[PDB]
């Protein structure tokens, strides 16, 4: 079949649905790729590299929307695509429909079979295409934290593993599943003291394990956050679960002036009362004296790192769709199944149905 | 004695020159401490801070510098504060006079006593107070340059140690001196794979012994610094300056690859680096990001402040117990630092470059 | 039962299947052990050692076969042993059958009930059996491979750790299971840049975290593969699918863009080589040129540190040994599903899918010979 | 020559000057070693281990005392050993002749040539004979101080690492000498929270470097060390003439109920105001709502490790003695000639001479 | 002046003593390079390379040391080459003196200015030009230990780093210097159990902050090495004195107590060996038997890995180099004290004390030769 990627277009969207390992390999298995010219000069892969691993390289965003019988992207399509979407086309992308009910109807509207990333689910209830997203957020939090810190952008100018003689940056990261282990590793790793807080207790067992109590682990009470808030030069949010608002702005009103709080879970309202999302423009806002930084969609900012570890990730069902189309692939693998949005009108998410006040199809029932 | 600390005025600059530790010791010793309101603050130090240590808080600048026998500062007066240098005060500062002719004739026609925080020197050839200086710049090189690597701030779009199964950003640190050990250690910290280039093979050798072999060593030749430089995301210029990075290497460079200038303060070790600012700290150069932006650890101040004043403190405590004579015959390596004194220039290094006479510092002492 | 342990007798094989810890216990639940004189020589267990455990020792390899209820081995039955395969009898040994059309063939063709250690597989899909072999080869080869890389040996002539200043040796590992991460380790520990390859990205994970990042990981696709390996110095080939022939994964085209003088070790030879190029080689003769590489493709890589790779074999195997003998072979796959997944071979019919497959054999379902009456 | 080693007599002494490989280097090279019968059984070493190594074993202290020329020891003569010392022998172990005008006098009176373990000193001004009897005090300072933070011993009732989930001790160790680096070393090794006190910047850009910012590490000023001391579960006293009081009783009285203060400066004047020196049966006292532990010979409760140590160190001194007699061996070695603090009467040591008021007779005059 | 470099003739000497940029430094300041035809092949430095500097290729051995005015080598010259040696010569290469009556005899008779890397010395007593060659053969005394220890080599059959559940092997490392550290350092890397013994204590301090204790240290004492060494599966003999030759440390006595297949690595072999059994051996035939133990001896280990060992060389010997082609070898040494050490041999003169004590030979102080007039 022909797998087609166009250009992202969302305003700061540097990924690509594809890379040229990707492309060699769908190729290689007698399939066509068809890529929108220019799609992956964020991710610095070039028209020529994704040409020799085999691609056709056309034009139009429309020719690669008319001409695919499987199209990977990497954000939820967008106002000016709506009229691209069509039947007998299966769509492959982060969606999250819950958030857009203009996104979810023009998807059922069009009659198109869409398949999210973030829902795609194993066994073990983990998220094999949300991990690397989570993995790049988290230790982007590090770095950018580290960075607002710095008096010249707004912060209380604590370098994050101070030096001889001098204290280091108190790091208190929330949460400690993919993106939090993340924070609290390269925080770490730049010398910050850093404290974690979870109620998993096998979550802190391991951090405790992997790096011989270096970084400290705390059982997350209201009571143990609010003491580790107050001291921490820096706060990363990473709390995956509408994320719970863990930091009130009551709470914030008692921190050191100056300290700085990144705000990862902001791709679900964020885990503290006072986040808004952000842009790159203006990444961050005041709450009381303290700094917030919200920006949503962190991992595109490094789109040489997130495009690979995206589609490492997406590459195995992404074959599979190919091989073997999409009610085939999706019986084959549960996991892959659970990430089944709409076909041909019918919305295939309880979670979204419910959320949107929209009739649920039950997805046994279009597998069959 | 009487020891005064006023508010920096610099653009852009937040530290101060003592902390409330610094204070209890003088306070601790008979010496009155008098501190500009506010002084602190940049630094994250209240005045309540400052006066629970035993300083006293006075509104004004002008009434420090009249009554301190001793004048603690971390940058050299400038043009609004000449009028305050005076004789029979010790002014004790980063004076850099080789720079400025107007700072040294302003301190010659004042008569004040000047010793320089940069010049002081022990006798292995260090200067320990530039060196933390020199540790925070270098850490703080590692932090900017994984910032400005960011698509969004126009490099390449590589986060440094980057994720299971993907490539981190390759860095090369040029110079294996405290900066550049400084840079390496923070940016392999971070997961970057990091490669320092050096031609003291010893240097080499003891990166390789503290971090096992992790961080990568590389001789300096021609041919590896070239190597090693077009395949970096990230290069940190760090020899304390010669030109190392030519313009037409940096045309071989991967697009949007960042170089970051520790030098910058000594002319940067980069062709192409010139000063860059807090507000616009970086520019292209062919398809690159250079990072040049002047006095790093300023923008730290809270870390830079004790770094630097937990640095100063001994040399410090001996100038107000014994006064600038005693303290320098008793400690050469403070007596390095002379300056200025009741109209004379001390130093034959300043006096040379600037074309000027000089008095021998053993004259006065 | 009896059950008979004859003196291995592949190229090299030093190791030996039981030791008189096991003996002793065999021995203690009423079982007869028969032991080939000289079979743990090469371990330095002598006959006096065995026979102090409990076994009678035995001049003929012969009447060990001829006598044995179960037969223990460490290696698969070569050429001169295919005579000696009985009906009625149990074999538990590395039986490697995907890689030999031939050695499946005698088994089938005698009629010998066939558990292969390699095979036995635990829920979570561990393979507790191979693991402590792999361990081993995993080890070895980072140290094989730094010898070959020696100018002397006819290698590249670089150091694996370098030394100041100097680069140090590009070290590929292609699988990050047991194998992979071992070989990856020793590398890493003798100063090499370590890059390694798998498609599981969990197992990718594992290693980030345990070396913080000093190895490298990468996803495993072809394009990925290539890069790597025209990059490196030495390539250690450690894949596996459970079973099953190993996939060619590095071609002689591949090989053609090579470094002159790297080295290329393919520990999965025993299923076939994960490389085209590779065939199997001895420890008395080790290797052979491709393009201008050398290539290193020993099948019994754990025989030349016997020591070792005896008891580390013996402390897992053990266990499941004792169920074979206490209960028979078939009342003791039915109370163990790990057990039973290595079953390979009973009366002329072939019980594995993946090595019935690779091979065009027909297959028979395990299930069918355990099925209850 | 004739080397003797008779058994230590003081109480609580286990240690013994020399082991059987001492021994055997001794008797290779030709001297005859004489040893009390059960000199070493305190550190492990019986009579037939030295039989084997080459010593002569003899019944009585009064014998090996009288045979020797060169006499080994781990402490000072005391009273019931001062009619033992004898013109024309040499005595060599730890002696803090200022600290005893009674040692002093008797070594004078004896007209013995005696020289000082603790007062050998190389040209970069290191000890090298004391050096060893640190490492073992400070790492013993970590065990024992995390012995009686248990609150069976009336300490605060703190694990030294905690447990993932929980705090662990904040250990305060003041002093980056030998004996406080391998403190801090054994203590952040058991999982604690390590803070180093120094004003020597180079110790703590050392401590630094070695554990990569794991011990933290502040510049000493009174200001700092009152709130290190504040906030900590256990004080390591470390600081190497007297030392100097860095801890009031004071400040004791703000720290944390149940904190535990070792003080390892204890065996010259101790740095805490409230520290004398303790026994091993009643090792600790309160100070306000404080435990100390001030136990003098801190290396004797390690016998088997402190005198391989210790020899270790004495064991080329040793070898020069014996081979080339103390007038060669001093000449030869300005580091053992430092060591030199009494021969026929003339009393060596410039400190001890001026701190008892006794005549200083210059050690250039006698070696000549 | 003309510098001359010559093909290395020791056994499979792979190394060069000068790279292309070494060439190009010469040429730029006024020399003339000449270099025997073929000298740089082993370390793939090859003839263009070399004229492409500005190197004069001529096609002798002869005619390189008749020409050069100062001669570079790596290793001694050996009896083939005593017929080369020139007075008005000066020849810069190791050594090895004191471990050689014939060497010294040969530089003697010629007259030759010889000065020694491996005696070169700066004033915290470190030998710059040593510790390159010492930091390659510690790290590939580690990797031929692990080799060796295979029982297909006649060894006793140990994997260095052992499996879960099996212990490592047993490494003795006698020095705590530059060759110890690194061979410690390597065998600990393959997961050995290491002890390191060295009469410096504050060696060991290092040696124990660096690795955390995993690395086991103790005094070296006649009475431990000899329980370390029977306990030993390997041993590595790292001792120096500089310029002196090797003390004995290892018995052949003590051997024969060792555990049978145990291997014995001597690096100080350069040295004369610091075990009693010790003699130089080949890398075509690198070990011999003492009891049942196998003892290995390569006085030029670094010549296997040249691609690391040239370049680590020339990186440090290069400045001196370009010092002595200045301004001639009195010069040279006047203005560097450290350069001066290395003096070994001038007009018939020994100027190296250590070598004059070691060989019963008359000592020339090297001041006198550098006396002002
Ligand atoms: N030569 C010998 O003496 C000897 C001894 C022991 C083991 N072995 C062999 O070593 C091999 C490895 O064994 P193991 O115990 O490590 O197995 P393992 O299952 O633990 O790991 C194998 C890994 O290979 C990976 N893999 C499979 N296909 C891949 C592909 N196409 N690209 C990249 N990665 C891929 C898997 O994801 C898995 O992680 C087996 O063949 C085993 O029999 C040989
Ligand atoms: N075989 C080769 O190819 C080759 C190549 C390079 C270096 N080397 C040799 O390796 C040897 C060691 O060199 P290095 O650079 O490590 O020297 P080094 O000086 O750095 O270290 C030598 C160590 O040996 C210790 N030592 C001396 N006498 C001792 C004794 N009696 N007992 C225990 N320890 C003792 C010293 O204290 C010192 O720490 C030298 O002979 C050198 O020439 C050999
Ligand atoms: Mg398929
Ligand atoms: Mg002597
Ligand atoms: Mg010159």
């Amino acid at each position: 079949m022909r797998v087609g990627i166009p250009t992202e277009t969302k305003n700061n969207e540097f990924r690509v649905a594809i890379t040229p390992a990707g492309v060699a390999e769908l190729t290689r298995r007698g399939h066509e790729v068809l890529i929108q010219a220019g799609a992956g000069e964020g991710s610095a892969i070039t028209d020529a590299d994704f040409k020799a691993a085999g691609a056709q390289l056309v034009g139009t965003a429309d020719q690669v929307w008319a001409d695919a019988d499987l199209l990977l992207k990497v954000k939820e399509p967008i106002a000016a695509e709506y009229g691209r979407l069509r039947h007998g086309q299966i769509l492959f992308t982060f969606l999250h429909l819950a958030a857009s009910r203009a996104c979810t109807d023009a998807l059922l509207d069009s009659g198109t079979t869409s398949i999210a990333y973030e829902t795609v689910q194993t066994a073990d209830g983990a998220l094999p295409l949300l991990a690397p997203m989570s993995e790049v957020a988290g230790r982007l939090a590090a770095q950018v934290g580290a960075y607002h810190l710095m008096r010249t952008q707004g912060g209380r100018g604590v370098l994050m593993g101070g030096v001889p003689g001098v204290e280091p940056a108190d790091v208190v990261v929330i949460g400690a599943g993919t993106a939090g282990y993340n924070a609290a590793r390269i925080a770490n790793g730049m010398g910050a003291t850093v404290t974690v807080l979870d109620i998993n207790i096998d979550k802190l067992r391991q951090l405790d394990a992997e790096f011989c109590g270096r970084i400290h682990t705390r059982y997350s009470s209201a009571y143990e956050l609010e003491g580790a808030v107050k001291r921490a030069d820096l706060v990363i949010g990473a709390v995956l679960v509408k994320a719970p608002k863990l930091v009130s702005n009551s709470l914030v009103a008692h921190m050191k002036p100056g300290a700085v709080l990144v705000d990862i879970a902001i791709d679900q309202g964020g885990c503290f009362e006072g986040s808004r999302p952000t842009t790159y423009d203006h990444p961050t806002f005041a709450v009381h004296d303290t700094l917030f930084y919200c920006v949503a969609n962190m991992p595109a900012s490094v789109p040489k790192t997130s495009t690979y570890a995206l589609t490492n990730a997406t590459m195995p069902y992404v074959l599979e769709l190919a091989d073997h189309g999409w009610r085939a692939a999706c019986r084959s693998n549960p996991a892959l199944a659970k990430g089944l949005s709409t076909h041909e009108g019918a919305l295939l998410s309880e979670r979204v149905a419910t959320d949107l006040g929209v009739p649920f199809t039950e997805p046994a029932s279009v597998l069959a």
